[PDB]
């Protein structure tokens, strides 16, 4: 299972870890992407996650936009997690270097509470542009299942951790 998390709150764990990384070691049911609309994996997380798919991540997604067009900032759909976890749930926090709307990041983690636990990242942080501590309180404050967060940047993990609530 999940190893080395602290504990935030009865169900919010965090680790200083690379997603990729944790998803190969632990296999989990779960693994969530920070997704855009288009699932067009190019860089942060997505990228990180489709290039150990060794792209097969994206032509899954290619087949399933072709199939039902582009997801909402907020929405999620559920995919194969390839050889990273059972399933990928790709969730799209809003892109606020692209204008989007903070406030559907609380939609987004809401994507979170159809599975009762899953491996994540923070929602809209990194190249997505938001606070990660403000996107770790709307984690804290909206998912009820267990999320096990992995921090890429050891620094914002300290910060976070730190700075909790
Ligand atoms: C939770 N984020 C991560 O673990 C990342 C992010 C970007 C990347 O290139 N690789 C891993």
């Amino acid at each position: 299972s999940f190893s080395g998390y602290l504990k935030l709150t009865d169900n919010v764990y965090i680790k200083n870890a690379d997603i990729v990384e944790e998803a190969k070691k632990v296999k989990p049911t779960v693994v969530v992407n920070a997704a855009n609309v288009y699932l067009k994996h190019g860089g942060g997380v997505a990228g990180a996650l489709n290039k150990a798919t060794n792209n097969a991540m994206q032509v899954e997604s290619d087949d399933y936009i072709a199939t039902n067009g582009p997801l909402k900032v907020g929405g999620s759909c559920v995919l194969s997690g390839h050889n990273l976890a059972k399933h990928c749930l790709h969730v799209v926090g809003p892109n606020v270097n692209k204008g989007e709307d903070i406030q559907l990041l609380k939609s987004a983690y809401e994507n979170f509470n159809q599975h009762e636990v899953l491996l994540a990242p923070l929602l809209s942080a990194g190249i997505f542009g938001a606070d990660p501590i403000h996107s770790l309180r709307v984690c804290v404050d909206t998912v009820r299942t267990n999320v096990y967060l992995a921090v890429f940047d050891k620094n914002l993990y300290d910060k976070l951790v730190s700075s909790f609530l």
